[PDB]
DNA sequence: CCGACGTCGCATCAGC
DNA sequence: GCTGATGCGA
DNA sequence: GTCGG
């Protein structure tokens, strides 16, 4: 399925979801509109007409009077109105800074403040986070190679190793199943110290050594389990510097972390598979723990989990390797 | 017709 | 000051 | 906005 057979109808979607998220502020209708733009985009035939796209999951009675309007006229009125809404592509655009959402891009708007120019004028208008947002906002939105992950990733495991050679590290999202590029690093983290039934310094000694070796840069957000920053691959001479980029690295319990694993590994198609599967089975699985469920409903205590195959085991179904989890 | 549509850590705000 | 709500991100 | 109890 190509980009050239209903590429004019996604992107149309994924404008208007992007509208409801961000100006509507109406959360579901942007799933909504995604989840739909998703299916056509799998769908490997030009659509003819609204009724064809109708009978897609997904796509509704609004929907597909849109695509009515689309094959017919070439465009959507609303859309094109709220494009050219100032107030509107505005307060759509601030929120691409990260830090700002639906909320603080709707007051800046409010008070004259509409672009990146307009937010380097007020900067103390700007908490911690937006502010970091607003400084590598390029950056950000460029996606990072496989090779560079790789490279992020031989600093993450050597430098976590350095601090204890007893914790354990996965990069995980959509990396550890071989995408050949990705959008952040998301690493999750563990020691066998750490349990459900159970120092609270675990994780800042991990982000410490990160820090003293300049490869984190900045933090947007850091607590006892949940560490959210910025990271840069170091400069080889010459060589034109690296793009700052997102990365996120969370502790989680010895008994919760290949259910931890499994889940931010995605995908999130297969997932939702996954959990239904479970189900049949009589197990109830979330990103902490599996657990199996009484004749009734009633879950029982966490099931015992020491690896990811473990859950596979118990649900009656065989491992598949990440490289093979895109549903 | 009308509720669901994941969940929660951290930063910060609103209230007391 | 403290506790709980909200915004945000993923 | 879409689905479904
Ligand atoms: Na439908
Ligand atoms: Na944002």
């Amino acid at each position: 399925p190509q980009e050239t057979l209903n590429g004019g109808i996604t992107d149309m979607l994924t404008e208007l979801a992007n509208f409801e998220k961000n100006v509507s502020q109406a959360i579901h209708k942007y799933n909504a509109y995604r989840k739909a733009a998703s299916v056509i985009a799998k769908y490997p035939h030009k659509i003819k007409s609204g009724a064809e796209a109708k009978k897609l999951p997904g796509v509704g009675t609004k929907i597909a009077e849109k695509i009515d309007e689309f094959l017919a006229t070439g465009k959507l009125r609303k859309l094109e109105k709220i494009r050219q809404d100032d107030t509107s592509s505005s307060i759509n655009f601030l929120t691409r800074v990260s830090g700002i959402g639906p909320s603080a891009a709707r007051k800046f708007v409010d008070e004259g403040i509409k672009t990146l120019e307009d937010l380097r004028k007020n900067e103390d208008k700007l908490n911690h986070h937006q502010r970091i947002g607003l400084k590598y906002f390029g950056d950000f939105e460029k996606r990072i190679p496989r090779e560079e992950m790789l490279q992020m990733q031989d600093i993450v495991l050597n430098e976590v190793k350095k601090v204890d050679s007893e914790y354990i590290a996965t990069v995980c999202g959509s990396f550890r199943r071989g995408a050949e590029s990705s959008g952040d690093m998301d690493v999750l983290l563990t020691h066998p110290s750490f349990t459900s039934e159970s120092q609270p310094k675990l994780l800042h000694q991990v982000v410490e050594q990160l820090q003293k070796v300049h490869f984190i840069t900045d933090t947007l957000s850091k607590g006892e389990t949940k560490f959210m920053g910025v990271c840069q691959l170091p400069s080889k001479n010459d060589e034109k510097e690296y793009p700052h980029r997102r990365i996120d690295i969370r502790l989680i319990p010895k008994d919760q972390y290949y259910c931890g694993v499994l889940y931010f590994t995605g995908s999130d198609i297969f997932n939702k598979n996954m959990r239904a599967h479970a189900l049949e089975k009589g197990f109830t699985i979330n990103e902490y723990t599996i657990r199996p469920l009484g004749v009734t409903g009633v879950a029982g205590e966490p099931l015992p989990v020491d690896s990811e195959k473990d859950i596979f085991d118990y649900i009656q179904w065989k491992y598949r390797e990440p490289k093979d989890r895109s549903e």
